[PDB]
C-alpha cells in the first residue's frame, strides 16, 4: 500500500457513520445502528493507474460496531472529489 495506521477521533467516527449507513441501504446485514469505531483504524494510498495525476484517493480500513457486533470495512475516498465509496463491510469479526 502501504497501510499505516491513524488513530481513532472524528474523522473515524465520520467513516464508521458512513459506512454504516452505506450497508443498511445494501440490506444484507438488516438495519444496523452505529455505536463506534475502534483501533485499529489504517489508511493507505491509491495511485492512479495512468494519467496526469498521481494519488486517485485513499483507502481506510475499519472496525466499526453497530447493534453491538463488531465488522470490518473498507472505504475509499478520492482524492479530486472528496467522495467516499463502501468497498467492503464484513462480519462479525473478532476483534482486534
Amino acid at each position: 500500500g502501504e497501510w499505516e495506521i491513524i488513530d481513532i477521533g472524528p474523522f473515524t467516527q465520520n467513516l464508521g457513520k458512513f459506512a454504516v449507513d452505506e450497508e443498511n441501504k445494501i440490506g444484507q446485514y438488516g438495519r444496523l445502528t452505529f455505536n463506534k469505531v475502534i483501533r485499529p483504524c489504517m489508511k493507505k494510498t491509491i495511485y492512479e493507474n495512468e494519467g496526469f495525476r498521481e494519488i486517485k484517493g485513499y483507502e481506510y480500513q475499519l472496525y466499526v460496531y453497530a447493534s453491538d457486533k463488531l465488522f470490518r470495512a473498507d472505504i475509499s475516498e478520492d482524492y479530486k472529489t472528496r467522495g467516499r465509496k463502501l468497498l467492503r463491510f464484513n462480519g462479525p469479526v473478532p476483534p482486534p
